[PDB]
């Protein structure tokens, strides 16, 4: 059945809760953002209102076939009223058109519900920094302290320089990243980008990224993988069966692959920085696993909520066992003691 944690009390509101059938007294379905644990459950036989953004609004009816009258964008940023509920949408630091929110109860209580997050001190000077929150939803992905990841930019930075040193030393490298859902965009347009070339990838992909709103999206990505040096796979795809079947493809073009599989966090986070990063190889083939986040590390949460200073919080990731309900529990203890609300 639909878990607490999905319903907004004082509203007939549920947020991502698509896969349960008919929620008995839910008014109006939210949707944060468009990845399959979020959406499951939604296609073109639904017929009770969904609110999201624009970009998640295009991926409803482009990729899922949704009908139009359904689906509800709504703008960023802005004091919205929804079945008598203020609510506003905000963005969320996580994939293409993922928001956070902020619901008004007619009581007074004002909740916050942040989606998926990577949590970034710029949202503390947005439409939140204007008045009190009492109760958070918090994407708790990552609500353990081993899990500490460097910043996006540096990630970039890394990937950018090794995909170009390596094709200046072998104009006949092929670069190739893994995907398996919308987010993480930045990592092939930044090579592809440096080395001069268009990503080439499926006609399904293409379309989905089509739905994203990047400016100048046109110039940057093809379907014709024959003109393009930087190719988009499968995640499944990305190990070395996969890459030699990929180049055997390829009509000798290229003698080399070079792959990046951004994963979330990896163990090797824990020792070693990024600057010290180095692939795993066969033949001439190398893969390297680079960790590029879109959720909150450890830190970054911690600072988020300690400047919030929520009165109750809960957590919607990780909450399946009594170990990890009762972790994050004490560490929201700590917090909470350590800056005095
Ligand atoms: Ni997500």
């Amino acid at each position: 059945t639909c878990p607490f944690y999905k319903k907004i009390p004082g509203t007939g509101f549920t947020v991502d809760a698509f896969q349960y059938g008919v929620v008995e007294g839910c008014t109006a379905y939210f949707l944060t953002h468009f990845h399959s644990d979020h959406y499951a459950g939604l296609s073109k036989h639904f017929t009770f209102p969904v609110y999201c953004s624009e970009i998640t609004g295009n991926l409803l009816k482009n990729k899922l076939h949704v009908q139009e009258q359904y689906i509800h964008p709504l703008p960023l940023d802005t004091e919205c009223i929804v079945n008598g509920v203020k609510v506003v949408l905000l963005d969320a630091n996580h994939c293409p058109g993922a928001v956070m929110i902020l619901f008004y109860l007619p009581n007074g209580t004002v909740i916050l519900h942040t989606g998926d997050f990577r949590a970034d001190p710029s949202m503390e000077r947005s439409l939140l920094a204007d008045q009190k929150v009492h109760m958070l939803y918090l994407d708790t992905t990552y609500c353990s302290p081993e899990y500490t990841f460097p910043s996006q930019q540096e990630v970039i930075r890394f990937a950018i320089n090794t995909a170009f040193e390596a094709v200046t030393l072998n104009p006949h490298a092929l670069v190739v990243c893994g995907t398996y859902s919308i987010g993480k965009e930045k990592v092939f347009l930044a090579i592809a980008d440096v080395l001069g070339s268009k990503v080439g990838m499926s006609q399904e992909k293409y379309k989905t990224l089509q739905c994203l709103n990047i400016p100048e999206i046109n110039s940057l990505i093809t379907t014709d993988m024959c003109s393009s040096l930087v190719h988009l796979l499968p995640m499944m795809q990305i190990n070395f069966k996969g890459l030699q079947s990929h180049l055997k493809k390829c009509g000798g073009k290229y003698n080399q692959i070079l792959a990046f599989r951004p994963t979330g966090w990896t163990h090797s986070n824990k020792f070693t920085r990024i600057a010290d990063v180095i692939p795993q190889t066969k033949g001439n083939i190398s893969i390297y696993g680079i960790p590029y986040s879109e959720h909150s590390s450890y830190l970054e949460m911690k600072r988020f909520v300690q400047w919030l200073k929520p009165q109750k919080i809960i957590p919607t990731v990780n909450v399946g066992t009594w170990k990890s309900r009762s972790t994050m529990e004490k560490y929201f203890r700590e917090w909470k003691l350590e800056a005095g609300y």
